[PDB]
């Protein structure tokens, strides 16, 4: 339940040690900086019972391993789109860019605002500090996992790969689906607890 006894150097390295080495990520994404931001989230893998603790552990590594390509990424590949929904209260700033950054790649100006309200930055203004600063990077991914994915965990790890996108359930993207349920899988080994029901979507 408590991240820094869970998430060992070694279950952090094992993960990042697979693609280097001239990844953009290789030398951000640091278990420091990890623990750094969990302090700032403390309902994270506190939902319920110390295994559904671990579970959820298991979940956020399992997706950030998919979404970051075991931590190789940063930003996403293509960086055109501004991704901006401007119904708003969090208007989209001239010029600014919402494209995927960080470990659970945070997206569009309705989640930079919130995000950046809550941890401590401009996150309309200046969203480009979630690659610029790891901490910041990982708190992006811990907010929007407490804020879209963790009412979801209890329902099971394939109810959270339906929250995260939508396009990798029902026959989408079966690739992707089972390299997230894959990866799950392993983390609940490594963590030493069992996976639960309903992990595929």
């Amino acid at each position: 339940x408590x991240x820094x006894x869970v998430v060992s150097d070694a279950f952090f390295n094992g993960i990042k040690n697979q693609a280097g080495s001239g990844c953009e990520g290789k030398n951000f994404y640091t278990r420091s900086a990890f623990l750094s931001a969990v302090n700032a989230y403390p309902g994270f893998a506190h939902g319920g019972t110390e295994v559904e603790g671990k579970r959820e552990i298991a979940a956020f590594f399992a997706h950030v391993t998919h979404q970051t390509g075991h931590f190789c990424y940063i930003s996403e590949i293509n960086k055109s789109n501004a991704y901006c929904d401007a119904s708003n209260r969090w208007p989209c700033a001239a010029g600014q860019k919402y494209y995927g950054r960080g470990p659970l790649q945070i997206s569009w100006n309705y989640n930079y605002g919130p995000a950046g309200r809550d941890i401590g930055f401009n996150g309309l203004a200046d969203p480009n500090r979630v690659a610029q600063d790891a901490v910041i990077a990982f708190k992006t991914a811990l907010w929007f996992w407490m804020n879209n994915v963790h009412r979801l965990m209890p329902q099971g790890f394939g109810a959270t790969i339906r929250a995260i996108n939508g396009l990798e359930c029902n026959g989408n993207n079966p690739a992707q689906m089972n390299a997230r349920v894959g990866y799950y899988k392993q983390y609940c080994q490594q963590l030493r607890v069992d996976p639960g029901p309903n992990l595929t979507c």
